[PDB]
């Protein structure tokens, strides 16, 4: 599913996330923009074989499994495919696991680099939310 911006904000209030560890709802708007573009099915190859899944793109290195990266942890008890539905729990879930182990939304590198100190309320401006 690729979601619209408003959308996808609406979606991750409803999920708990807006102000979640402090992260005001356009950090993750932001983020999930720059990690898949809101495309739940994004998925893409690390250098060391894991793979990251998902709206915001989360590596089967440590967070889910996917039998294909010898050595990974799942520490969100998942498989990675459920990081790739059309309904965001499963990553909304995960996702609050991740900003709460210590580096906060610096997990993300795509949000360190492109949403980090930026006006991150621009990606929920206008929103029926
Ligand atoms: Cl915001
Ligand atoms: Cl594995
Ligand atoms: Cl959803
Ligand atoms: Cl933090
Ligand atoms: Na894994």
């Amino acid at each position: 599913k690729v979601f619209g911006r408003c959308e996808l904000a609406a979606a991750m209030k409803r999920h708990g996330l807006d102000n979640y560890r402090g992260y005001s709802l356009g950090n993750w708007v932001c983020a999930a923009k720059f990690e898949s573009n809101f495309n739940t099915q994004a998925t893409n190859r690390n250098t060391d074989g894991s793979t990251d899944y998902g709206i915001l793109q989360i590596n089967s290195r440590w967070w889910c499994n996917d039998g294909r990266t010898p050595g990974s942890r799942n520490l969100c008890n998942i498989p990675c495919s459920a990081l790739l539905s059309s309904d965001i729990t499963a990553s909304v879930n995960c996702a609050k696991k991740i900003v709460s182990d210590g580096n906060g939304m610096n997990a993300w590198v795509a949000w360190r680099n492109r949403c980090k100190g930026t006006d991150v309320q621009a990606w929920i401006r206008g929103c029926r939310l």
